[PDB]
């Protein structure tokens, strides 16, 4: 169907960017708006409502530019805002080498049923936040697996 | 103080901080912004975007060595409707010989469209535009936001 179409162009858009900060170490932070609203989250950042594509995601997330900065959130299939606020999780149960990326990607899972991604800056490697844990060194079957599910 | 003459100024302010921060770091660009001539068939050759214009949004698009950089930004009204897109390249013998692509392209989108057309060069961070085959050099930030304002 269309809207089936449309998803798995969204799900290779993004796996695509991944792989390319994956393998640039370029951190980045990207949440998905699932069934719990995030609108306070998406007003903090710059007004995108973009198409999704690999490319602008990888233009985003381009280390010492204005949109690095920050979440990318999407919704309904489009870059809804960039350069956005999430909350730090104040778990103890993160790996102690993670830092704030991290922290903000599990924190908004904590109040939310999003899934973030993350890329490490330090490593390259990708995890995944949903519901308060976090999901590391993802390989691209991982990452699209938990995209699909 | 309608709200499109709001929008038009808030997206004139969005170019001129985009292409002053571009100019200052010799980071080339090409912008084109459609007019009355509809621009469909080169918007078609980019990457979509359509996107709410911001400045920050319009530098990350032209940071060298990324995906978007090559090509042209069509912006349509208050969006970005595309990135690295195909623009015909100008003929002309008016062109100073020292420019590259990107003042050829915009002056050959200018020949067959209406639009206004920005260029920031590489080489030296002048910005430039061309409108109706004509290429204006060297322009100071106030030329060029009151050039927008006219437009
Ligand atoms: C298809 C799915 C992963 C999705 N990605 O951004 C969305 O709004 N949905
Ligand atoms: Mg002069």
């Amino acid at each position: 169907t269309p809207v089936e179409e449309a998803q798995q162009k969204t799900i290779e858009a993004i796996t695509k960017a991944i792989n390319y900060m994956a393998k640039r170490r370029i951190g980045a932070l990207l949440t998905i708006e699932r069934d719990t609203g995030m609108g306070d989250y998406i007003e903090t950042g710059i007004p995108l409502n973009a198409k999704v594509s690999s490319e602008l995601l990888i233009n985003i997330f381009i280390p010492n530019t204005p949109l690095h900065d920050g979440a990318v959130i999407m919704k309904n299939n489009e870059i809804a805002a960039a350069a956005c606020y999430l909350p730090l999780s104040e778990s103890p149960f993160i790996s102690k080498e993670l830092g704030t990326r991290h922290r903000a990607a599990v924190g908004i899972s904590e109040v939310t049923d999003s899934l973030t991604i993350i890329v490490s800056e330090e490593t390259g490697g990708v995890s995944v936040a949903k519901n308060g844990d976090l999901h590391r060194e993802l390989t691209e079957e991982a990452l699209k697996e938990m995209l699909e599910a």
